[PDB]
């Protein structure tokens, strides 16, 4: 659909089996969701912002449901204040800034 | 115009006779950029991001040129990894998250 900027632009995601709440964040180039369990194997890794870095956990091909929306990706389990949906599956649903 | 996101979303905002280079980011409310001087006093004010809170300095009423769109708001100037434009003037210019 189309998104307005009065208020945050927060989506439902579904990932792991959870439906989760989301930010659609172009800022970022990674997608970033608060502590979870997911399978599979995965690396640590830090990803920086403001504030700085938290240390995060990198899940890969990982399958995320956003506005209805298949798109698979990688996925970083973390210590986030916010839950994030990155660049990385935002080209995935043909996600467009548009002014 | 109509942006993708398979690249970071940078684009040269004018402040202060300046070109910068910012990245249009809808998961900010606020604008913060990297430390500049500006016109003015200043108010106070701590932001949370991804990793961390961070005290900045508020500044009201700042003109800003965006991709050739002025827009006149709020500016946060503190210690940011990068310049980051926020809802505040996103909604001035009137840009939308499109899908
Ligand atoms: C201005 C603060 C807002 C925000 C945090 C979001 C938030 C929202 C509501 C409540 C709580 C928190 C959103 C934002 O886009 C980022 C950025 C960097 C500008 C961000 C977000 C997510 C991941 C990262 N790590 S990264 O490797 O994906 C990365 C590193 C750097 C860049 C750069 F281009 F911003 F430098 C962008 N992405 C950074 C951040 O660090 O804080």
């Amino acid at each position: 659909p189309q998104i307005t900027l009065w208020q945050r632009p927060l989506v439902t995601i579904k990932i792991g089996g959870q439906l989760k709440e989301a930010l659609l964040d172009t800022g970022a180039d990674d997608t970033v969701l608060e502590e979870m369990s997911l399978p599979g194997r995965w690396k640590p890794k830090m990803i920086g912002g403001i504030g700085g870095f938290i240390k995060v956990r990198q899940y890969d091909q990982i399958l995320i449901e956003i506005c209805g929306h298949k798109a698979i990706g990688t996925v970083l389990v973390g210590p986030t204040p916010f839950n994030v949906i990155g660049r990385n599956l935002l080209t995935q649903i043909g996600c467009t800034l548009n002014f």
